[PDB]
């Protein structure tokens, strides 16, 4: 998609403090070759106290956003909330919390999960809200937020790919202005990879107590052998590559005029990387630092964006690709082109 | 919101086989007299067998709902699964598997989270979303389902207004034609009314374990004591009207020209009801019906306008009030309009 009237007008994360892979490493929670393999310098770890649950990060995050693109809340017309993980209190609109706290009463909010793809997947949602005539505003607040736990989640070993952090990130749209322009979004997407997000696990009446800790790496090695597709890793690259070539042809931009790129927090650690497949090197990529914040839920685009713009490492006339992609498996890209900073 | 070009191809529900509130009286789960003032006859239960997972529930009402649309699974760019509670499997994509089943591996999933709002809401957003240039498709799948069981949930007690059914249901959305035609949307909204469902419960790190049994009547005087509000009723009240009035408005419509809203499985069996507030007799409402089933998680109005249609209850000319309502608090209405029997 080619949006003509489509702004970025604030971003901002809000993030606890930084725990290392070497503490870890050293207490006997990580194994020190998957630190090593992996390349995860540290991840954001919250406290537990209430004032930190997700939405209230969200919150936050929220309010920093909203302040530096100067909107009123008056003028926001819609909130989408995405996360991947439990919110602090079940039976419970958290979307309805985040934007009561940040913009007000009388705001539609909703709550969105397309795992680690909902930040960016949301970019898309809330672009087309603010073209139809729903709302009369022409912003829309997207948020995101999660804290890991055990016995449920360890942040270190639940997943093989990353490590998680804990934290929260906001994005503002509008479709009058903002200090960068949304030049294209796309969406690649293949639903057959849903059985590597589940594995084995059977479909359970009520969530199984006391919770075992997750293991997404087994379930994604299971749910290849329950598959038993010929070719798997293909499905991937295609839906990859798909994104990455449609965000770039409907921005008219190319590869080499990328300045840097916001991914995912992930490493294989051995063969080929996401900015292989990209086809540019690792510097011009967030990498540096993400392998400090982990994998912050559905929110590593937008503090990643958050990053290069508090400190200034883009200028105006940057042209930025935010890479998304998430278990389903679904990938949302987006080239955003800085105008002011 | 006027819709010059937005129509509901189809429309279908799976509902589990159907457990009185009498039979639940005898057997001891149900108070006699909370049975009599809510006055829901029945609520569908599923069993606890992996094919009745909500995800496959929703699964089975899908294809029905496209089936009986005849739209193509080619043709649709977008499926919304909306949900209360748990699907069966965490950290997973329940969205994708519901688009995989239904309509196939290259449409974008979301999970969609608006409480019992979030059926009517999705048709907002995926209204949106198929008018704007984004997706190839001309048609959007809307899904919902759930399966309630304990320890959690005791379905005939955890909520005061209501009792809970298992099942799931669907609505095909389409810019090219169908049946009715989405003549509007409206949304009323007051997000101060998020502290009534989540009461007193501090902010956990981990879901609480074991699991005890929720009260969510109990949380909303919880919540209502914190807040220590002026004017509870009025913002009901004003939130309600302002959906119903924008929704009748941009239709054109009066409301005595609603042959049937289809309304949230709900009852206070004392004073004013819903169906007094939006100017409409019993009769002229889905109570009837939504009785037997009780509230299906986001899928009452999905279900309740699948009866309609299913039965030969209004014909073409017929306007029909689909009416939502959700904690947080949330409420979506659209008006459609009758243009052929599927």
């Amino acid at each position: 998609m080619r949006w003509e009237n489509l702004f970025v007008s604030g971003v901002a994360a809000w993030l606890p403090p930084l725990s290392t892979a070497q503490d870890a490493v050293m207490a006997g929670l990580l194994d020190p070759a998957r630190s090593k393999l992996r390349g995860i310098e540290s991840v954001t770890v919250a406290s537990d106290a209430e004032e930190d649950a997700p939405p209230r990060m969200a919150a936050r995050a929220a309010r920093a956003a909203l302040g530096r693109g100067d909107v009123d809340p008056a003028d926001v017309s819609l909130v989408l909330h995405s996360s991947l993980w439990f919110q602090g209190i079940d039976l419970w609109p958290a979307a309805s919390y985040v934007a009561h706290e940040a913009v007000g009463r009388h705001v539609p909010a909703f709550g969105l999960a397309q795992r680690c793809n909902g930040g960016m997947g949301a970019i898309e949602l809330a672009g087309a809200y603010l073209g139809s005539g729903i709302g009369a505003g022409h912003a829309a607040l997207l948020t995101t937020g999660d804290r890991f736990a055990g016995p449920r989640i360890d942040r270190w070993n639940s997943v093989d790919v990353t490590m998680y952090g804990d934290g929260a990130a906001a994005l503002v749209l509008s479709t009058r202005d903002g200090f960068a322009r949304v030049l294209s979004t796309a969406t690649g997407v293949d639903n057959s990879l849903e059985i590597l997000a589940r594995g084995d696990e059977p479909f359970a009446p009520h969530p199984v107590e006391p919770s075992p800790v997750a293991d997404l790496g087994t379930r994604t090695v299971r749910g290849a052998e329950l598959a038993d597709l010929p070719d798997l890793t293909h499905r991937y690259i295609d839906l990859l590559v798909a994104a990455k070539t449609q965000a770039l042809e409907d921005a008219g931009t190319a590869i080499e005029d990328i300045a840097h790129a916001v991914i995912p927090v992930s490493r294989r650690g051995t063969g080929h990387e996401l900015h292989d497949l990209l086809g540019l090197p690792d510097e011009r990529t967030s990498w540096a630092y993400g392998r400090t914040t982990g994998h912050v839920g559905a929110g590593d685009q937008y503090a990643g964006l958050a990053h290069l713009v508090e400190n200034a490492l883009v200028q105006p006339g940057d042209r930025v690709l935010l890479f998304g992609g998430g278990a389903g498996y679904t990938c949302t890209a987006a080239v955003v082109e800085i105008l002011r900073m």
